[PDB]
This record gives C-alpha cells, structure tokens and sequence, in this order.
C-alpha cells in the first residue's frame, strides 16, 4: 500500500465520519428549535447512540495503520499542503482519543452531566455548598485528563506545551500556550483599566433607557433579516429561527443556520445577537466546500470563530457607519425611535458599564471578565489554588480588574456553566477572538481603505470577500497564531484592539 | 451463551440500529420542511452515508450467530410472546437483506433513481417513449429481486408464497398473498360498480363549487389545529408544518410529525389531508413506547397504517356527525360558508365522480384505480403482459372498471411515480387499508354504540382509545390478517366497507 492509497482510504473514512456526525448537527439544531416538548428524552437517546458510533469510528485502529503508512512520505513533506494539513489533524485527534481510558471519559462525561443539571437549579438558589462537590469532581477528572494529554508529544510543528493547562487550551485553540497569553493579556489589562478610568471620569451619558422602550418582536425579526441580507448572509443557504439561547450551527455546504432571541423591551439582545451569530455563520459559509469533511475545510479555532462573530456584532454592527446606513430604516419600523437622533442611538448601543455578569458586559469591560477566569484556571491547574477557595479569589480579582465585586454566589463564581461542564482552557478564546478581530480589521482597512464610508452606503461585500480570501478560505491550514501573522504581518497582539477602543470611546465619551 | 444472553445482545444491537436510523427519519422530515434551498445536495450525501451504515448493521454476521442460538429455544416457543414476535421479524429481515447480491441492490437502486428523475419531466411532456426504457430496466431488476426472495423459505407461521408476486407483496403487507386478494377484490369490484351505477342514475347534485370558493390558507391552518386537538393528536408530541407533498413521519416516542398543503381555492386538500396524516400519526403515537426500536413496537403494515389514516380522513372526518360538530365553527372562520347549509356542505365534501387520476378520486371510486394496477402488476410478474403493452391494457381496464379512459400517457399509465420507483406489490395496500378500516369501524360501533351521536358532540376519545387497545397496542405481534380477525372476529372481507358505502351514499344520492 503506497502512501497515496493510504491517504485516500483515510480521506474516505474520515469524510464519512463527518457526514454521519453532521446528522448529529442537524438533530442538535432541531433539539433547540423545532422539537416537540415531549421529544427530548428520545433525542438524548439518539444523540447518545450517535456518540458511541463516532467514538468507534474515531478510534478505529485502521486510522493508525493508514497514518503509519502516510507519515514521513513525500506526500506530507510540505507542511502547507492539503495532505499535510489533514494528516496533522487526523493524527492529533486519533492520539488524543486513544489516550483517554474509557474509565476516565465515562466518569468525566458523567460528572459534567451531574454538575450541569445540579448547577441549573443551584445558581438561582445561591447554593455554593451543594454545588462544590460536583465541581470538585469535575475539576479532578479534568485535571487527570490534562495529565494524560500533556504526556503525549505535541503535534509536529507547534510550540511545546509549557505547563499542564496548555494541554487543555490546545484543544480549543491549536498552538496557543499560556506563555503567549500572559503578555497578550497583561498588555490588554493595562490598556482597558486606563480607558475605563477615563470613561468613568467623563461625566457624559449614555441614554440606555432608549433601548428599553418597546420594540415589537416581529419588527425586530424583519429588521434583522434586512441586516442579514445586506451584510451578505446567504439566506438561500441558511435560516433564522427563535431559540432560548442563540447559537449558530453548520450542517453542511449550503446549510448554515442561525438562531436568536428577541426581547420586547430590549433592542440589543436580538439585533446584536443576530449579528453575532451571523458572523459565525459567515465563516462557515465561506469555508471551501471542496474540503468539507476534512481539516483543510474546517474552522481552525474558537478564537478565530469568535473573531468573526465579534467582527460583525461590534466592529461593523456597532459602528457609526453601520448606523448611518440603517438608522433611518430603524426609525421607519420602530415607533420608540421617532424622537431619537442618530447620535443618541449610536452612543446608547455602545454604553460601557463595569458589571458583575460577563454575558451582559459591554465590549470595553467584557474581556476583563475573561482575565479573571484565566487567572483562576491557571491557579487551579498549577496547584496554587483549591476549588474551596474559589469564591474569595473570584471577588478579589473582580475588585482589582473591574472595581466591583459580587455579594453572593449566584451573580459571582456560579454565573457561568462552563466549569460545571468541564470547559477549562475554553474562556481565553473569547478574548482571543476580540484581539484577532481588531487585528484583522486594521489590516483590512489598511488594504481596502477606510470602511466607515463604505458601511454608511451599505457596501459590506468587499470586506466580506476579504475575510473569505484571508481567513475562511484557509480552513485549518494555519494554526491561529500563524494565520494571524500571514494575514496581518505580525504575531497576535493587543494593540490593534486597544487602538480601536481608544479611538471609538475617546469620541463617544469626550 | 444461553438463548437469553443471545436475545439480549440481539435486542441491544437491533435497538441501537433503530436509534441511528431515526436520525435518518429526522433528516428526511427536515429535508421536506425546514431545509434551505441550497442544502439538498449535502442532505443526499448525508442520507447515502447513513444508508451504508444501516446496510452494514442489518447484515452484520453477528445477527446470524445470535439468531442461531435463540431459535428453537423455549424463549420463542410461544408465537405470541415478545421474543418470538421480535425474532420472527429479525430473522426475516436478516435473511432478505443477506440474500440480495450487492450487484443487484446497486443496479436496482440506480435504475429507480434514474427512472424517477426522468419521470418527473417526462410526465408533463407525455413522453412514454423515452420513459419506457427506464421502466423496463426497473421492472427487470425488480423481477430478479422477486425470484431471489421467492426462493427463500417463507417465515415460519405464515401462508406460503403462492406465486412470484407474493414475495414482493409480503414486504409491504406481511402474510398477504394474491390468492387472498383475488376474492377480496372481486367482491369489492362487483359492489362498487353496482353502487356507482346507482349514483350515476340519481340525478342528485353535489355542489362542489362550494369547495372552490376562497378559503384563506391561514384560516385553514388554524381550523385544522382545532380539528387535530379535538380528535386526540398530541401536539405536545408533534407538530404541523407545510410541505409540497403531505406525509407523516415518526421520529421517536414523544415526536411524531405531520405535514400538509393548503390551497387558497380548494377546501378539501388541506383539511382532509391534515386529517389523513393525523390518522397515521395517531397510530404512531399509540404504539407501545416500551417496545420502541423492536418489531413488537413497530407498525405492522402499510395496509393497517392506511386503515388508520382513512379512518380519520373519511369514516370520521367526512361523516355527518363530524360536521354536525364542526360546521358551525367553519361558518365562523370561513366567509365563503356564510350562505351554506350543513346538508349542502356534507354532500359536497362527499362528491363522487369517475375520473382518470387516482390521487384525486373520491372514496367510492378510488379503489377501482387500485384494482387495475393490481391486475396489471399480476399480469407482468406472471409473464402474461409486457411493459410495452402496458398503455393499451391500462385503458382497457380503466374502461371496464371505471367507464372512462385516458386519452394520453400523462394522465394515464404515467400518472403515478410508483413503478418508476420500483414499488411493485405496494398498491394493494391502499385498498386493504380501506377494507380494514371499515371492518374495524363496524366492530367498534357494535362494541361502543353508534358513533354519529358521539362525533356530533366532539367525543372522539373513546373510539381513539379503542383503536389503541385493539390495534396500536399490538405493534407487529399479529400479521394483519390475524390482527383483523382478533379484533373483529372474522378474516378480512370487503362486506363492511361495502355496507358502509351503501348506507352513506344511499342517503346522499337518494
Ligand atoms: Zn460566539
Ligand atoms: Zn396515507
């Protein structure tokens, strides 16, 4: 068996797994939108059976045989080639899937399910004491999983793991290590606190009460569809439906779906949430279809994915140019806007406020919430902090980073599901997406010409085409750090994000 | 390995296949309702990958090992026991799936796909000449499949095959043979022609033009939902959505879905079509959930399934009692009914008319369309008729059975897709469903008391509970012929259907 024959067998087998898994993607979409109230228990059973099948296919020893025969062949010598890109990822997933003992996968999966469902009810009850045993168990098995993965050799071509955490972080953000995040976030922290301090001393507005007037849900839907169409989302290849928790989900080429949630009495949630999910969807629709089902045709990381959602939510969607374009229409469709000026509205949708809850934070304060979760997760995995001491260390860092501290557990350390779901090394990606987005955006402006005037006329397609040629077309060919450097000429940095904020908020807050 | 251990292994393996297949059911639902216009090609690829997986699981040699160890064991000696019912079906599907050579399955699947897509365009063009080669090929491979299946021993406990056709018919209608259909349909034919002849000589009405006034689509939807709720469809366990071609589809316990099609200018299609699909759904919702995924928990045949759709479309839905109940509401919601009396409306929805097109036929003429297709299919498989001579033999039997003959191919021998899709031995089930339905209905009235008065007050739940205890609860425990006899005390017969028609139409047509 030549390396070419083995590469074909491996591509066919891996592509078939992706097709079967995408029926899982469809069922997950349906579970959150169309499913009958009484159909959930069966759906879970269906998902569980699919998961067993995929676990068999992802650990089939044939994958090792074929990989053994392809690796070191000429076919893969060029790291930039499709085959090298694919095999690099296939090897790394195979090795990680085979290295976890079933005993450990099963206990971890069970502990995360128990802690998630206990957390649903315990957060409204402010019940740390009863939640902690569940979180303690999830941490432990997560830590045990980290050690297993750490002891594997990293993928050929990437920075080695520096410490335990990196083995978790690498799953969500290939190639990203703590020793790169440290300087990145230190620079961001200093710049955000200085900018917050200047906003706090401004004595200017914003009139957020404008956003809490009435905004009929059905008019929000119609207005969001106009926005989706003008920005370039292909509605013939997607759809928009209501859900309890907005998400985007890619079913396959020609089928990328958005969901959102509207609030009769809050403009932001449904409009900017639709735009945020549109950004994700635009990435998925711009990936190269001839590589669907392979690593060359998959999104490269959560950071880059979040860079595309945040590009369209904030850098476009919350910009002066965007609203110069669409504010007249909004006054036509929303009675609560009849007596509202463009300047008031643009300032209102960009209000800044230190607050306890991350998922409600403005773009200036949001990333400080991520820093504290990062700082705590590193303390945990470095063995310097214990889950029992998490509530005090949480408020300590909320006071130093944001200048406000929780008075309870509900709106404090228990506010997010992530840790109960065993999502450690996940949070930094939210911030990486913001830093990447501004860095991409700055190069796009430098190559395309300033974009505010173009947005004001509704011309979004050149910037969209630019993100396709620079980012979406590449799939997983380049690790994020390398992709950022190929598009922008420099390694990931916080300065473009800070420059973007400093200019935008120097103008709004005088 | 005991027989008990083998039966458990076999139940676990077979139930898991059903769960994976039900993700196929979900994707098929989505393909006809929610899928984006550009997502079809991927969906087909997903369906194709699922089909390969299922084909592997359905022919896994382990099924033969486990069956070998269970068969002849005490566990299965009682033919009425769950294990016997299950193993009977598992063996028969395994043997039929293993007996078809891949060469033959692949050519047949290909020939049916080619002939279906060629038939879509060729029927509007009246293009027999170009369609015939495609149909000729599908017949041949279908005939070859019949011979393979015929040469297997029939399932222990059922009538032997009498001739080639029975091997096809048995797949759609377990245990049903041509030599039972012959007397059944001969009796039906004589009775329908006599009743048609009396209707034709009546000189009474019906005013069908009432049904072609306007009926706003959205009011049809709201009215159908009232009907669904009153008849006992569990909307918390289902849903109703528009589609191009109505169907029902069961995804799992708690999740049984209906689709329908409304016409602004034709009342019947969307209302009675919703009721027809509701009948299917009511069967699926009444199957016993603790046996989901096994033959004991599956619908037993297309005839019985169609008996439940036709029960609710016609025996309930087109009855005087039903409209005594719901006609006032219909006059409240439909302006075109303001000047219309109950007597006019009930006669209109029950109009009878010999016509060329089966899918538009009234309940008195519809089954004669099935007889001719049966007569032609038997001629083909007995080697007495050739596909080339099908257009003449078609019009000959349309003249003798219905007294009207097609003038072209479009609205003649090419009107239905079935033969191009290789659905031979399928059509008789439509009529078996009508005969069963009336036979069930007659026993229900004899045990429950006349139902017209109960319908007139909206009391549908006792009859629904009766169909659950008599039919739905049984799953596939009894072959249809045996199930009809356990519920009604007699073997399937045409007389209850004819008695039902004779009384209903003696009154409408004087
Ligand atoms: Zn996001
Ligand atoms: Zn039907």
């Amino acid at each position: 068996m030549t390396p070419e024959a083995a590469y074909q067998n491996l591509l066919e087998f891996q592509r078939e797994t992706a097709y079967l898994a995408s029926l899982g993607a469809l069922a997950a979409w349906d579970q959150r939108t169309m499913i009958p109230k009484k159909g959930h228990e069966h759906r879970a059973r269906q998902m569980a059976a699919l998961a067993r099948l995929l676990h068999q296919r992802m650990t089939d020893p044939r994958i090792g045989e074929w990989l053994e025969k392809v690796e070191g062949s000429p076919l893969v010598q060029d790291p930039l080639s499709d085959a090298a890109v694919n095999v690099r990822e296939w090897r790394q997933a195979y090795e990680r899937a085979r290295a976890i003992p079933e005993r450990l996968a099963v206990e971890l999966a069970q502990a995360e399910s128990e802690a998630e469902s206990f957390w649903e009810e315990a957060r409204p009850r402010d019940d740390w004491r009863g939640f902690l045993p569940y979180l303690k168990r999830v941490y432990a098995l997560t830590k045990e999983k980290a050690e297993v993965l750490f002891a594997l050799p990293p993928a050929p071509g990437d920075p080695p793991y520096g410490e335990l955490y990196d083995a978790l972080l690498d799953g969500y953000e290939p190639g990203m290590r703590a020793r790169e995040l440290l300087p990145l976030f230190a620079e961001l922290k200093e710049g955000l606190k200085g900018l917050l301090d200047r906003i706090l001393g401004s004595g200017k507005r914003p009139d957020t009460s404008i956003l809490h007037r009435p905004y009929p849900v059905e008019a929000q839907r119609r207005f969001a569809l106009e926005l989706l169409s003008a920005c370039g989302y292909d509605l013939e290849a997607g759809r928009l439906d209501p859900t309890a928790h907005p998400f985007e989900i890619a079913i396959g080429p020609g089928d990328v779906r958005i969901t959102t949630r509207y609030y009769e009495d809050f403009f932001n949630a449904g409009i900017f949430g639709t735009l945020h999910e549109m950004g994700h969807a635009l990435y998925e629709q711009g990936l190269p279809k001839e590589h669907w089902g392979t690593p060359r045709g998959d999104a490269v990381s959560l950071g880059v994915h979040e860079s595309q959602s945040r590009t369209w939510e904030n850098l476009v969607g919350r910009s002066l140019g965007f609203w110069e374009r669409f504010f007249p229409r909004a006054r036509e469709v929303f009675a609560s806007l009849g007596d509202v000026s463009l300047e008031d509205f643009h300032f209102a949708v960009n209000a800044v406020e230190p607050s306890l809850i991350r998922v409600e934070a403005d773009e200036v304060t949001y990333n400080l919430h991520i820093l504290v979760r990062l700082e705590l997760e590193l303390a945990l995995f470095r063995g310097e902090l214990s889950p029992e001491d998490l509530p005090e260390a949480w408020a300590e860092k909320y006071r130093d980073h944001l200048g406000v501290a929780p008075k309870d557990y509900k709106d404090g350390v228990m506010q997010d599901v992530h840790w109960a779901g065993g999502l450690f090394g996940y949070f930094p990606t939210y911030t990486l997406g913001n830093l990447y987005a501004a860095q991409f955006f700055q190069k796009a402006e430098a190559e395309l010409g300033p974009l505010e005037p173009r947005f004001a006329r509704g011309e979004f397609q050149p910037f969209l085409d630019w993100t396709r040629a620079r980012i979406h077309a590449e799939g997983s060919r380049f690790r994020p750090r390398v992709l950022v450097e190929r598009v922008t000429g420099e390694a990931p940095s916080a300065r473009p994000f800070l420059a973007y904020l400093e200019k935008k908020y120097a103008a709004l807050y005088g």
